[PDB]
């Protein structure tokens, strides 16, 4: 039986736009936990972002809908889903649509927290890969991270 909600740890991060996921960018996201409420169809989100070099907290609040996407409102409009999950992580791929109405696909590796294991790394990679996103396009989290636990 998995267990999907917990903590969750940002470990990289893929982008289609390398505006989104830079210094202080609405995507460059470290991730503190994920909660999956299947019976109020709801998923909760709490994670830090950089603005002017500070680290800012959110919780935010999305909402199942076909298939097992969800939406959630955060810089723009965006559509996700939880495309692997293992017993160390959790693959997402996200769709934003940001206030300039300029599509971006993502794509992100949680984890329990620091120590990457490499089978979930090249999944994570071959997932990017196969939505278009270069390797050159991927951006180490971990040693970005310096925000509170
Ligand atoms: C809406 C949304 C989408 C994707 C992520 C990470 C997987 C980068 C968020 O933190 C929030």
């Amino acid at each position: 039986p998995f267990e999907l909600s917990g903590k969750w740890i940002t470990s990289y991060i893929g982008s289609s736009d390398l505006e989104k996921i830079g210094e202080n960018a609405p995507f460059q996201v470290f991730m503190r936990s994920i909660e999956f409420d299947d019976k109020e169809s709801k998923v909760y989100l709490n994670f830090f972002s950089k603005e002017n070099g500070i680290c800012e907290e959110f919780s935010l609040i999305g909402t199942k809908q076909e298939g097992n996407t969800y939406d959630v409102n955060y810089a723009g409009n965006n559509k996700f889903v939880v495309s692997y999950a293992s017993e160390t992580a959790l693959i997402i791929s996200n769709i934003n649509v940001d206030e300039e109405g300029d599509k971006t696909i993502m794509t992100g590796l949680l984890g329990k927290g620091t120590d990457i294991e490499d089978q979930d790394l090249e999944k994570f990679k071959e997932v990017t890969r196969e939505n278009g996103i270069p390797e050159e396009n991927i951006v180490n989290i971990i040693e970005r991270d310096d925000c509170p636990a």
